[PDB]
């Protein structure tokens, strides 16, 4: 979506205001989608004054008096078109404005032109009239907008797509439609009548994943336009849902409150629900900002910025306690009529330019150079950093994000007032009871306690699922982590902690509304902080989470009584209730079984709700059976407020206090280990990992985290959902409260009937023969190894393992159900053929040994399939064809591969991008048929890349262009995406560099993918793979590899499924992969709706992998995921094993065509009616599942033609086309040639310049080039200016750019300039966007202007002078030189790992904003240094002419004083950091 307002104070209104709106909407036209029209948009919108002039001539026509401008009120109204119901539709309508002692002067019928539409949304227009009405006792703005409030949210209950009040109000008023951008003035005439004129306007263009237009769901609201995604949604509204009944405030009635009954709702987007909310919030007295400010609060801790402002902090502090925080990214705008403003999400994640005249007359919006204004006169040029506001006052201000605050900082303030003023071995078998097993304290609790960071290890999930497997298993294990994806970003969880917390709030939240004057720091609380607790504000009855045996008969009896004992307790007065299974001291076996912590914690969480309590208490979950990061976390998803584990921290006393450890600790262990600190590690590490996971998904707060329920269930059922976990999704249905009973039991069993002496060993983890099945066993892959090392019996063990298993995944529930007669296999299309559809998928050349990754790109050449480069950058070498190879089978150009042809290649049919970017270069994208953006993987979906230093060679730091020694943590977003359109534009730039390359986009399987890639085929992606949980890597969290991401079954089918529905499904190509090994998982992804399938550990398996698992370790006994060049010569494999074994599986699939009677592969996608639920099988926990999900797709028998793709999305016309269509195919051609232009850009200029780098990349690759193309640029240029630059081009801006300049820049210069005319201070003043630099590798940019967060931010070589920044300055950096000359926001260093940055921080204030992790605050004292950094300070203004700049430059002795440098202990020891 696209946004801003626009507001005029010292005028009276005028129409041009409303002009610029109109024009502005223009500008966010590739912020926005269209439907499968291609024509309709996904909505355009507008909220101003009420044009009381054009209402005017209403009046006058029948001949009536037009009541004052505070008194005469407006309903914008969507009715049906059939005369006859939009009759009943205008009664009701009146009905209800009557109801409230108001009078109806009757309706205007709203001039439009249905001709513009396109056929969609033309076909779905309701009809619009705005109804005009009045107060006869004389109500006024508050008093009327008040009752039309009470008004339009009763209309509100009849809501329908046909039936919709977009705005009543006396102040404001709506127009807004599903039309593209420009097309809204075209739409309602109204707004290109010169009558209309407005002081202010806001407006929004909206970019839906759906194709079906409604609409209400266009979007400037009632109050606010909202660009952006609540990744809380399902939380907040449960909380606000249960706050609904005991809404209480001054003088409001209870009849009244009872009349916006249901405030909110599920079934409404993010955004009504937030304007909702909103709403509600200022009609009962409070003003948009402040209300903005409780529900999507500022992240206030640790912000040197707040030092003179303690009363906001303590404004924060207060309501920190009563309300959460409305989380994911957001740009909110809002009217009130009275204000109006805009402010951003807690971290920022969306773009937001204001611009301010000698007149007060101010611009804000999603893009900078949008109204045009005269520059000769803008004042400020400014934006939000994460948290800010920026408001207007009917009473002529402005109100910067400061003052603003105080104001409710003043008020109501008691704050920082009433804030002030507020011994056996029994336990070696209570552990089997609870479900422990040898593993979970051997590879969790252990390592937790000794390193103090939860486990890390290799491969991906093996085994098979909860509901499938014959293993007993917790209740935990049927729920699957879901994180971000496309549609929203995760964060950073160690880079920017300094935005989260693990706080949680035990008294009760009281009333939202008055702010009366009338706390855990971590969600796990010790036995020390449970007695305090137990103390504490109110006492606390424990309920039994036990239950005893035989008469009171099941655990749906327990819960029961729990439930009603717990509703019972809370009615009484109980404020905490502490959910124990050990009540009154101890635990039996008579005690004989338990409440599952999670499934009681949710019973009385929503069972409570149900009640129209849960506001009343806090829960409190003592347990036992809770010790791994995720049990934690499934806790406080389902309602736990905070936990007291208190057997795992009493098997970490156990570990710690015992021979065996004591022992090691003096030799072997780390004895730096007193029992408190086993503890205090184990509790940090518990802490960190549940950062890890709220990241995951985007979310600062565990108080966010809380009511929400982040996860999606598989094999839980129908009722057990229900009951304990409503609204969580299991498309799958299994397990009944009877069923998980009958599990409790099983390992109830194993510590009472029996003996208890080590408590049993499952192979979860790592494979062994007693325990549970893996389908990757070190026995299987020799068989496999050897069957392809000939050319047979290895098939036969090889297969039979694959025979042998029990149920694994959900395709092992399906079979065929052919409906055409069995065939010969000599119809069938050939083994080459089908071979064209496979993917070896992208493991890094960090992770994998440079022997075993070029070996698979050779063998996937060989078969014209494609291999993909990973997140590793390639090697240039590998991008040419090999002459050089010999008669043994040897070559000199890769002297380290075997078996080699002539016509080899190594080069990467996919290439990669990260969110590192590591390799990310303009020869890089330009050698590569395909590109991928990877936004997951399924090892690790809400996760970054990661490789251990250790096998950060020399080569690999080389290629990376990064530290030799130094642990290599990606970033878990894509700097670059942090919503569609983003997306959006990074294909764009894709497209633009490589316009002949394919694009994918490479999504994880879990619920709600369908609806994203929907988008990501609007964003105009060329394939979307899915990736199920399944996946491999070479180095991921235990807790990962076991809980996040559901499995590709259900992706695919969704994907699939979706698309179809929203007829996008020809647009895109399906990948799918994880834990395909066969021709029959092939077909099965075929039938599913896939078209090419991918292979990661199986390719390499094929290649010499063992299962070994120890990828992390830079150990493989078999030189494939090592960079040590010992282990490295132990690499056996050729490229014909890879070609062979490809071949294998192809067989496979032709014979399977053949049983079920098709030609070709081609005739089988999509024919999900070729499945049946098979006969054979059963489960051992349930009696079915249900496979509607599987099974219900679109028909597909006829409708094939979706099949059929265009080779490749294009761009359009694109200025770029022009400048590369002169005399410049003659400097670039002749390889020496100086050329010179010049253009205008306006803002949808995207990614300027970019694809003349392509074009010299292509034809002499990063370097060969000694040009010299100078562009010079005039105006507001678009996101991705300057991307991906060269050697020997030179851009040129007169103006200012926004987001992502120089994004991926390579060589050259990019030099940024205010136009003459301007009369401010460019230091002062902004000139560059976000992302600045993403992941430059080179070249240098200058600019006199401040640019916006994470400048430079995976800086790899790129030199640079900017003026001031936002925060997360020099973020992931890792070499260049960045000079910064004015303030700049906190988080100044986070993980920076090598080059040079120097500030200059005046104010003095540097210290307290830096990220103290890893990077050193010296003072410039070695002269090279001085000596670097002036010649780049006077670089600056030799291409500049900075005032700012040439300031320092003339008093050079005084500046460089206090003026700090950034040193990363990596630079310690070079010419400029030392001596
Ligand atoms: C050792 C290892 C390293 C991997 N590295 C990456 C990575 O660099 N980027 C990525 O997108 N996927 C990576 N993957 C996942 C593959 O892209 C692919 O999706 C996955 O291997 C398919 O699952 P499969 O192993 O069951 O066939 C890696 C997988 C493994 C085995
Ligand atoms: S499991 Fe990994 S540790 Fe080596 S054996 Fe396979 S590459």
């Amino acid at each position: 979506c696209g946004v801003g307002f626009i507001a005029n104070l010292r005028g009276k209104p005028d129409h041009t205001l409303v002009e610029q709106a109109l024009k502005a909407l223009g500008c966010m036209e590739h912020r926005g989608g269209c439907s499968a029209d291609n024509d309709s948009g996904d909505g355009a919108g507008v909220m101003t004054a009420i044009p009381r002039e054009l209402l005017a001539q209403w009046f006058n026509t029948r001949n009536l008096p037009m009541p004052d401008g505070d008194r005469l009120g407006v309903g914008m109204v969507f009715l049906p078109q059939e005369p006859s119901a939009r009759e009943v539709a205008r009664a009701y309508v009146e009905e209800v404005v009557r109801l409230e002692k108001l009078t109806v002067l009757g309706w205007r019928e709203v001039p439009v032109n249905s001709d513009v539409l396109g056929i969609q949304a033309k076909n779905n227009q309701p009809h619009i009239e705005q109804i005009l009405v009045t107060c006869p006792e004389g109500c006024a703005g508050d008093e009327l907008d008040r009752r039309l409030y009470i008004a339009r949210s009763i209309i509100g209950k009849k809501l329908a797509e046909d039936f919709y009040v977009c705005s009543f109000s006396c102040r404001t008023i709506v127009y807004k439609g599903m039309v593209r951008s420009i097309i809204l003035g075209e739409f309602y005439l109204d707004l290109k009548n010169p009558g209309y004129t407005s002081n202010f306007a806001v407006y929004h263009r909206r970019f839906s994943t759906n194709t079906m237009p409604k609409w209400p769901l266009a979007q400037p609201m009632r109050l606010l336009g909202h660009n952006g995604e609540i990744n809380t949604l399902l939380g907040n509204i449960n909380w606000m849902a249960a706050r609904e009944k005991e809404l209480e405030v001054s003088g409001w009635t209870k009849a009244e409150l009872e009349a916006l009954t249901p405030i909110v709702n599920q079934a409404n987007s993010d955004s009504y629900n937030l304007d909702s909310a909103l709403e509600l919030l200022v009609r009962t007295g409070r003003s948009p900002l402040e209300a903005a400010m409780i529900l999507v609060p500022e992240a206030y801790k640790n912000q040197p910025a707040l030092k003179d402002y303690p009363e906001i902090s303590d404004f924060h502090d207060y309501y920190s306690g009563l309300q959460e925080p409305w989380d994911g990214p957001a740009l909110l705008v809002f009217s009130d009529g009275k204000i109006v403003g805009a402010g951003l999400d807690r971290n920022g994640l969306r773009p937001a330019r204001y611009c301010i005249t000698k007149d007060d007359y101010i611009v804000l919006g999603s893009e900078a150079g949008v109204v045009d204004l005269p520059e000769v006169d803008i004042v400020e040029k400014g934006r939000l950093a994460p948290g800010q506001m920026i408001a207007v006052d009917l009473a002529e201000q402005k109100i910067l994000k400061n003052y603003q605050i105080k104001q409710q900082a003043a008020q109501k303030y008691p704050y920082g007032e009433w804030i002030k003023i507020q011994d056996a071995q029994t336990v070696l078998q209570q552990q089997a009871a609870f479900g422990y097993t040898a593993e979970d304290v051997e590879m969790v609790v252990v390592p937790m306690a000794s390193q103090g960071k939860e486990p890390t290890f290799c491969m991906g999930d093996d085994t098979p699922l909860a509901v499938l497997s014959h293993k007993p298993r917790l209740l935990y294990d049927y729920f699957k982590q879901r994180f971000a994806q496309v549609t929203n970003p995760p964060i950073d969880p160690l880079r920017e902690n300094l935005v989260m917390s693990l706080a949680m709030f035990l008294g009760k939240r009281g009333n939202l509304l008055e702010p009366k004057a009338e706390k855990l720091r971590s969600p796990l609380v010790n036995e020390v902080e449970l007695q305090a607790i137990k103390t504490g504000q109110l006492q606390v009855a424990e309920v039994s989470t036990l239950y005893d045996l035989d008469g009171v008969n099941s655990l749906e009896d327990a819960l029961t009584n729990l439930v009603k004992t717990a509703i019972a307790t809370v009615q009484a007065g109980a404020e905490i209730l502490v959910l124990t299974d050990r009540p009154n001291g101890a635990i039996l076996t008579e005690n004989q079984s338990f409440i599952p912590p999670l499934l009681a914690v949710g019973a009385v969480h929503h069972h409570l709700i149900r009640a129209g309590l849960r506001l009343k208490a806090s829960l409190i979950v003592d347990t036992a059976q809770c010790w791994s990061t995720h049990h934690f976390a499934c806790l406080v998803g389902y309602g736990a407020s905070a936990i007291c584990p208190y057997l795992a921290l009493e098997s970490v006393r156990q570990w710690w206090l015992d021979e065996k450890t004591q022992k090691l600790m003096e030799n072997g262990r780390l004895d730096r280990i007193d029992l408190p600190t086993a503890l205090k590690n184990y509790r940090q590490s518990v802490e960190a990992g549940l950062f890890k996971i709220l990241s995951k998904m985007g979310i600062s707060l565990l108080a966010s985290y809380h009511g929400a329920q982040i996860f999606e269930a598989i094999g839980l059922g129908a009722e057990l959902v229900e009951y304990a976990f409503a609204g969580t999704t299991s498309r799958v249905g299994g397990l009944t409260i009877a069923d998980v009973a009958g599990e409790v039991m099983v390992f109830h069993g194993m510590a009472f009937p029996e003996m208890a002496k080590k408590l049993e060993n499952f192979g979860f983890v790592n494979y062994r023969p007693g325990g549970e099945y893996h389908m990757n066993s070190p026995e299987m892959s020799k068989s496999l190894h050897k069957a392809v090392a000939a050319y047979y019996d290895h098939y036969e063990l090889y297969r039979q393992y694959l025979k042998d298993r029990p149920v694994t995944a959900l395709r092992d529930l399906l079979d065929f159900n052919a409906d055409q007669p069995a065939i010969s296999l000599e119809e069938v299309e050939s083994v080459e053929s089908i071979v064209k559809r496979f993917c070896t998928g992208g493991m890094s050349l960090g992770a994998l040994s440079r022997e075993a990754h070029e070996t698979l790109a050779i063998a996937m050449n060989r078969l014209g399939a494609k291999s993909n480069s990973g997140e590793g950058g390639e090697d240039v070498v590998r991008y040419l064809t090999l002459d050089d190879v010999d008669s043994e089978g040897n070559s000199p150009t890769l002297p380290h591969l075997h078996g080699l042809q002539n016509g080899d290649t190594a080069n990467s049919a996919i290439k990669q991008i990260a969110s590192g970017r590591f390799g990310v270069t303009p020869e890089y994208l330009m050698s590569g048929k395909q590109l991928e953006i990877k936004m997951a993987q399924g090892a690790k979906p809400g996760e970054g890349g990661q490789l251990p230093g250790k096998k950060v060679s020399e080569y690999i730091a080389m290629l990376r262009r990064s530290k030799p020694g130094v642990t290599l943590i990606s970033p878990p977003p894509h700097h670059d995406i942090y919503s569609i359109e983003d997306l959006a534009q990074l294909i764009y730039d894709l497209h633009q560099i490589n316009p002949e390359a394919q694009v994918s986009v490479k999504l994880v399987a879990e619920i709600g993918i369908g609806t994203i890639a929907a988008g990501v085929a609007k964003a105009n992606a060329d394939i979307i793979q899915i990736s199920g949980h399944d996946g491999g890597t070479g180095a991921s969290p235990l807790s990962s590899i076991k809980h996040a991401g559901s499995p590709w079954e259900l992706g695919v089918t969704e994907v699939h499924r979706v698309l179809m529905e929203n007829q996008l499904r020809d647009r895109v190509l399906l990948r799918a992969d994880g834990g395909l090994k066969t021709g029959w998982d092939v077909v099965m992804a075929a039938l599913m709706g896939a078209e090419e399938y991918g292979f990661g550990s199986i390719a390499m398996i094929a290649e010499g992998c063992i299962m070994a698992r120890v990828c992390h370790t830079n150990n493989c006994p078999v030189g494939v995921a090592t960079q040590q060049e010992r282990l490295r010569q132990r690499f056996k494999g050729v490229p014909g094993q890879v070609v062979n074994f490809f071949y294998f599986i192809a067989e496979e699939v032709r014979s399977l065509l053949a049983h079920l009677g098709y030609r070709s592969l081609d005739d089988i996608i999509g024919r999900t009616d070729l499945l049946k639920v098979r006969s054979d099988v059963q489960l051992s926990k349930t009696q079915n599942l249900t496979l509607d999900c599987l099974l219900n797709l679109p028909d597909t028998k006829q409708n094939r033609q979706w099949l059929n793709h265009e080779p490749v999305h294009s761009n359009g016309p694109v200025l770029d086309d022009d400048i590369l269509a002169d005399p410049d195919i003659q400097e670039a051609i002749n390889h020496q040639t100086t050329a010179t232009k010049t253009y205008r850009l306006v803002n949808t200029d995207r990614t300027v310049g970019t694809r003349l780098s392509g074009a010299i990349a292509k034809k002499y690759g990063n370097n060969g080039f000694e040009g010299n193309i100078t562009l010079n640029f005039q105006g507001a240029a678009g996101q991705s200016f300057g991307a991906f630059n060269l050697d020997g081009m030179t851009l040129h801006l007169q103006g200012e750019a926004n987001d992502y300049v120089g994004k991926g820049m390579n060589g050259g210069e990019i030099v940024i300039v205010p136009h003459p005319q301007a009369s401010f201070a460019p230091e002062d003043n902004v000139i560059i966007g976000n992302t600045c630099l993403y992941g430059a590798t080179g070249g240098n940019l200058y600019a006199n202007g401040r640019a916006g967060e994470r400048f430079a931010v995976r800086n790899s070589v790129g030199k640079a002078v900017i003026e001031g920044a936002g925060d997360h300055c020099c973020e992931y950096m890792t070499g260049g030189v960045i000079v910064v000359l004015g303030p700049v926001g906190r988080n100044v260093g986070a993980g920076m790992t090598g080059g040079l940055a120097y500030f200059l921080d005046e104010v003095g204030d540097l210290p307290e904003k830096i990220n103290p992790e890893i990077i050193t605050l010296q003072r410039i004292t070695a002269s090279k240094g001085e000596e670097q950094l002036k010649s780049l300070i006077t670089a600056h203004v030799e291409h500049t002419g900075s005032p700012k700049g040439k300031a320092i430059l003339a008093n050079w002795s005084d500046y460089l004083g206090k003026f700090w440098q950034a040193v990363p202990p990596s630079e310690k020891d070079s010419p400029e950091a030392n001596n």
